[PDB]
């Protein structure tokens, strides 16, 4: 029994719960060096993240993620993606190696080729391949919706404003994960993402984000 339920409306910043990513990359898809500088709050309490360049074909991207570990439960987000193609704005859970543990996630993607669709994924144990594409009959860049995922040991049950959109029944992952939210251009998915232009600056914005645990 890992972190507690919280709700975070990004209204001011506290030790003891989130980190920026800061001066390395993803690198591998990742085509851009997350900065700190590019996770930023605003006074009417949003978390933005942005998309910049430095420097001719130099990109800087953002990524902010819990301090601590969530297991089982409910997990809720109100944002507003990036829209562009070849980049992605996002929601997920994540554990790896890096922390020492098998690979589990349990993401929600915007391609931001096309913000009428989101995409949701998980990994389990390193084994990915379960995308399903969404319509959601609204251009999600346009303002803040409600998504969420709710993670139990036997399903997960993704929503998009309070209606249940899609279940996943197997392989579920079972290792407590950070809460993360980025934004970041690709190189080398032209396919699943489309290429990137060079566009920017791009923002993604969250208004909160809210855990209730079993
Ligand atoms: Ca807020």
């Amino acid at each position: 029994q890992t972190g507690g339920s919280f709700f975070e409306p990004f209204n001011s910043y506290n030790s003891g719960t989130w980190e920026k990513a800061d001066g390395y990359s993803n690198g591998g898809v990742f085509n851009c060096t997350w900065r700190a500088n590019n996770v930023n709050f605003t006074n009417d309490g949003k978390l933005k993240l942005g998309l910049t360049s430095s420097a001719y074909n130099k990109f800087d991207c953002a990524e902010y993620r819990s301090t601590n570990i969530y297991g089982y439960g409910l997990y809720e987000v109100s944002m507003k993606p990036a829209k562009n193609t070849g980049i992605v704005s996002s929601f997920f859970t994540y554990t790896g190696p890096a922390h020492g543990t098998q690979w589990d996630e349990i993401d929600i993607e915007f391609l931001g080729k096309d913000t009428t669709k989101v995409q949701f994924n998980y990994y389990t144990n390193g084994v990915g391949g379960h995308e399903k594409v969404i319509s959601l009959g609204f251009d999600a860049s346009k303002g803040f919706h409600t998504y969420a995922f709710d993670w139990q040991p036997g399903y997960i049950k993704w929503y998009v404003d309070g209606v249940l959109k899609h279940t996943a029944t197997a392989n579920i992952p079972s290792t407590p994960g950070k809460i993360m939210m980025n934004l970041w251009n690709g190189t080398g998915v032209d396919d699943w993402l489309g290429s990137y232009n060079g566009a920017n600056p791009l923002y993604a914005e969250y208004d909160w984000v809210k855990y209730t645990s079993n």
